[PDB]
């Protein structure tokens, strides 16, 4: 029997197989030492004591409106904000280090960009139970898991007021950098990139690029319908678009993410961000008459770049968090620090952002409420209510609680089912071992995980052991912070994730944070106040009521 | 008249358009303000002046072996290595910059790693003059340059006792990251990795690298002759490689880099270096009998890229720079630094490291002495003399004189003639601005560059203008150090791109740079105590002379 399946070493320490059955830890640079790396160091020792539970500092922050307002307005803000981008940030291997071929670092590993890398090596295909040596010999059914657990019987809206306009936001935003490979097999993935590369506008290759470009201007091809601006379609810009067979090429719009029409809110997005390159396009040329189409659509994209990370981290975040802190983007705060600008985009991090229990029962539009049948593959929607309607729409609208259980509408329950099943390919370690490998102690039975004992008792006779519980269903089943849109784990694993992925842009390094960069002064600026009211209004005809929190 | 043509930004700055015809200086952290950036801040100014010259610290460093073997054996040997490598670095932009199609930064100069990188960008193609503003309206021809002054008419041997084991050395190591795409044109290489990934011996690509694997114990294909161990014939190993039309398959060998059947000298280390992958797949299994191939073959890759570096560190650049100081490789050195562990091989650093200098008139071993058309594209002389006789011989011999001018032989002078005509393609700005670029004073006559007054009369009666005096040639042509094998420019300005190039790389990194990594304490001591001597007897049937220095 395979030791490491056993998962001994603690604290980040290294399983390696030794001899014909003994097993070693490496503990370099853990902080511990021993057999299996938990015998502290006194400074580590001093730090995991003296430092409060991810339950206390939630605490901390959503608490005390009128001392964060004071706080908000000093350097304190940059202080913490520092902080928190450090200490989320070191959680997170770079250069990266597994993928689903190498349990192992490897020179493939970190040069083969079309694996997607993994935090913790896979649960060794040779231990004796599927999850490494607890649980049954046979995993629950991933249909019934998700019909009993997952499945929205009465929908639950998000007590933090999170909105559709945020909902198809995050679902637009991270399909720029979770593009998993149907030819190539769970795994790999076809954006390269990995992060905030704007692939979904541009496209992930260059053909695609040259394709979606006008070559004039810096800009990018587009329409006018009803005197609107809107993407071009792929008769006019010819790049592959994943459409129901049967819808004409004159028919469908062509944006760079390749399943972007298959949802008007996707499309929306793709419209407002089209429409805000080609408008830096002018700012730009109007700075710079000698500047050739190339240098153009070069900067305008850093540009966005730059305004997408902008409001993702002051806005985005920051609506997710429910944070009195001001979250803030200044790249400024890591060049003192020891901070490597590259990522890679992590499985664990694809199947954890799996929020479909955001989508509603029904989109409300004004005063038409249209179904999932009606809504789904529309292609008139988008020109038919315009931009400004929708964004008003969606912006009103309250999204679904992701976390808690039962919250995910029947229409993509599949969604979450072949998220299990995805995860048992890859082999994922137990939520436990995802605990302990973001700093928080494993969960000691399911009645711990769930706070309540009906489903706790039932997922216990399933699974037999909280050590079997899987990742994905232990993220949305994790009893959630009191008003919360989601449980602890959610956070305690994702911030890491996105945090990394926001900063660890070269656009964020000292060698590119610079006006020089942006094309001047003007372009700088573009990013430093970038806000979303401002992407939707300073390219719609009138201003809706825009936010990602709900009136 | 663009006015970017007169390189008005000093230090570092970056000069942009900016309406019909004025330009800015964008001097964000140079350490200067001011129009061109040439106004210091009290720090920088101290810096500046209180820094000796280059050529007084080279003077330090080769004087006084008793003092410098008291500082060797104290930590003071750490403190100055970690000087240099993070002095030498910062020179160095990283994330990478421009390249041959913008000069400027741009998302697809950083994501595009087709594209060499450039430090400087290139002289605009507007320009009065092909360097910018000096010099006259055509350049001098690149054959009669190369003539005049870069053809060998009496062998001039290296005065630091270099012999042609150490160039070859070069020729072979370096071909890993030099692989310019003669189907892309210039500005364009096929060695993605950018580094020290062995390229050279494993492929420059997936499929490749799996053609030369054995795929049992983690090995490498190979075969015997005359009991000794060989590369693959193309026939066992069916690889793309340059052979002249006209020899069979059954005596072309198979090695990971196309161009290596084309000298005696680097077939003779890609047989060296498949020795020593084989035999460290040996002591790998010895310790995990368990492992698979696959994670074999990938452990002693990491192995033999650490014993790469190691070597090219501590006796390589050790022989170049002829330093008292005893050079050291240890990635520990910057765990407490801000370094970012990535590399972008750069056209510049393409075009320095043609040493071509470095090659005799003929090649001797033992009482034979073989002519270029008996040495050249010689498919039998490895096989016959075998590995030991061949160290022994390239041991002994020395290689020629890098700097000075004229004293490359006339069988290649060609690739000196080639060299210059990319640099125009690539439209390189003057020496002069990379003298500026990598910390030194321009040189303001050609009697200053040449320590001498013919050579300086005809070059300025060619050129016109010191100002306008070319990349390449500029190195070649410059006055050598006292006994030296070349000037203070080649070491200023390859210094900075070697030691990035070597600790930039990701086993040298705080993640990567553990005993796991390379299958534990004996693989990473492996790495440790690396040794040119080791690399060669360790497989060897018996031990010759082996240095990169003469006897
Ligand atoms: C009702 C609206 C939505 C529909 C119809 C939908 C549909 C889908 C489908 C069909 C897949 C691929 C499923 C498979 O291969 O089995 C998918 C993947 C995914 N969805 Fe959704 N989704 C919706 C909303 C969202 C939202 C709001 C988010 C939150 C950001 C989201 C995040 C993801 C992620 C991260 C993936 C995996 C991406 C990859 O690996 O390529 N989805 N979705
Ligand atoms: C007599 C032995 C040698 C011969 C016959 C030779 C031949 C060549 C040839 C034919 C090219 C390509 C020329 C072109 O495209 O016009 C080349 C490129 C080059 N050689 Fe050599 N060379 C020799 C020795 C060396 C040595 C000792 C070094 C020093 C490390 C060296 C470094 C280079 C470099 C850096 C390049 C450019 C690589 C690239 O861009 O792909 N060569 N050599
Ligand atoms: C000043 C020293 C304080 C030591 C207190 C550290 C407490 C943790 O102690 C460690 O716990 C591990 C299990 O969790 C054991 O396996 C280790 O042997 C034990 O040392
Ligand atoms: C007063 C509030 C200060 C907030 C700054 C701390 C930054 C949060 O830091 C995070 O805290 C988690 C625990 O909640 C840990 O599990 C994470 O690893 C850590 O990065
Ligand atoms: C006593 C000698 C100490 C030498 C260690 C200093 C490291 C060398 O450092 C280098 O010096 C050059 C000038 O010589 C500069 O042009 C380079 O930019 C700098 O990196
Ligand atoms: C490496 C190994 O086999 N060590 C075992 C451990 O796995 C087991 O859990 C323990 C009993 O509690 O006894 C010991
Ligand atoms: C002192 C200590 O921690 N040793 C443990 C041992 O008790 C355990 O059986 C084994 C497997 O988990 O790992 C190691
Ligand atoms: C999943 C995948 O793409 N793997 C491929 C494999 O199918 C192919 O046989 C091999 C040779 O090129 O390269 C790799
Ligand atoms: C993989 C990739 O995108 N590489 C591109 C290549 O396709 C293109 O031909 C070249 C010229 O722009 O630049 C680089
Ligand atoms: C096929 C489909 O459902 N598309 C709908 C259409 O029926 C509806 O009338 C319109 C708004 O009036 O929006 C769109
Ligand atoms: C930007 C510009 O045109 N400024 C010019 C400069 O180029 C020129 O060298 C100088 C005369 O010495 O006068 C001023
Ligand atoms: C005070 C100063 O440095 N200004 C210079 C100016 O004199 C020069 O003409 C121009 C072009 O080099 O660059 C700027
Ligand atoms: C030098 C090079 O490879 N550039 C290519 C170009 O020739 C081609 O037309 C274009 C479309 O794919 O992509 C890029
Ligand atoms: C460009 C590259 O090398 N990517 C490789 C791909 O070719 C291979 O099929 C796959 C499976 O190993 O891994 C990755
Ligand atoms: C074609 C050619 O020049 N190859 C030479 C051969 O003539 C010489 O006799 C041998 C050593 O004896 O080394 C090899
Ligand atoms: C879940 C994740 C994708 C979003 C997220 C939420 C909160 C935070 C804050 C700044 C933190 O570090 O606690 C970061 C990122
Ligand atoms: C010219 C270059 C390719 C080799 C080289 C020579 C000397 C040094 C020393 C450590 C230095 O920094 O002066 C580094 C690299």
């Amino acid at each position: 029997v395979n030791p490491c399946c056993y998962y001994p070493c603690q604290h980040q320490g290294i399983c390696v197989r030794f001899g014909l059955d003994r097993y070693q830890c490496d503990c370099t640079r853990t902080g511990y030492s021993g057999p299996n790396c938990t015998i502290p160091e006194i400074w580590t020792w001093l730090r995991t004591t003296l430092r409060p539970s991810p339950s206390f500092i939630h605490f901390l922050l959503t608490h005390g409106r009128w001392l964060w307002d004071f706080v908000n307005a000093t350097f304190i803000r940059d202080t913490l904000m520092r902080l928190v981008l450090t200490v989320r940030s070191n959680l997170i291997p770079s250069p990266p280090t597994y993928n689903i071929a190498h349990d192992y670092i490897s020179w493939e590993s970190f040069s083969n960009v079309s694996y997607y890398t993994r935090i913790l090596p896979s649960v060794p295909r040779d231990c004796p139970t599927p999850m490494g040596t607890k649980g049954k010999k046979q995993l629950p059914d991933a249909e019934f898991l998700s019909r009993r657990f997952l499945l929205r019987r009465k929908f639950i809206p998000d007590p933090q007021g999170t909105n559709l306009m945020f909902a198809f936001f995050a679902q637009h935003f991270t399909h720029q950098f979770f593009k998993t490979s149907g030819k190539m097999g769970p795994g790999f993935t076809k954006a390269l990139g990995h992060g905030v590369d704007l692939g979904h506008i541009y496209g992930d290759n260059l053909e695609r690029q040259y394709q979606l470009r006008l070559f004039k201007d810096g800009k990018l091809k587009y329409q006018m319908l009803n005197g609107e601006v809107y993407p071009p379609s792929v008769e006019e810009a010819p790049v592959l678009m994943h459409y129901p067979r049967g819808i004409p090429p004159q028919s469908q719009m062509a944006v760079g993410q390749e399943v972007f029409g298959l949802l008007p809110g996707l499309m929306l997005y793709a419209t407002i961000w089209l429409r805000e390159h080609n408008r830096v396009c002018d700012l730009l040329k109007a700075e710079h008459p000698t500047w050739g189409d190339e240098q153009l659509f070069q900067t305008a994209r850093l540009i966005l770049i730059g305004e997408t990370i902008k409001i993702v981290i002051e806005e985005y975040v920051q609506q997710l968090s429910g944070y009195f802190l001001q979250l803030k983007f200044d790249p400024e705060l890591l060049f003192g620090a020891q901070f490597q600008y590259r990522n890679r985009i992590a499985m664990e991090f694809n199947q954890l952002y799996h929020w479909h229990p955001l989508m509603p029962d029904s989109f409300r539009v004004g005063p038409q409420d249209y179904s999932y049948e009606q809504f789904l593959f529309n292609t008139s929607m988008l020109v038919d209510y315009g931009v400004e309607a929708l964004v008003d729409a969606f912006s009103r609208q309250p999204a679904g609680r992701i976390g808690g259980g039962r919250n995910i509408d029947h229409h993509i329950l599949h969604v979450a089912v072949d998220v299990i099943k995805e995860s048992r390919v890859l082999r994922l370690q137990p939520f436990n071992e995802y605990r302990k490998r973001f700093g928080m102690k494993p969960y000691t039975s399911f009645q711990e995980l769930t706070g309540e004992k009906e489903m706790a008792a039932e997922l216990e006779e399933l699974y037999g052991d909280i050590d079997a519980l899987e990742f994905y269903p232990g993220l949305l089943l994790e009893k959630c912070h009191p008003n919360s849109i989601f449980g602890e784990s959610m956070i305690e694993m994702g911030a890491p994730f996105s945090l990394k992925g926001l900063l660890g842009n070269p656009i964020c390094s000292p060698e590119y944070w610079k006006a020089s960069t942006f094309g001047g002064e003007v372009g700088f600026n573009l990013v430093k106040t970038a806000t979303l009211k401002k992407l939707v209004c300073l390219n719609t005809k009138t201003c809706p009521y825009v936010s990602f929190h709900v009136p």
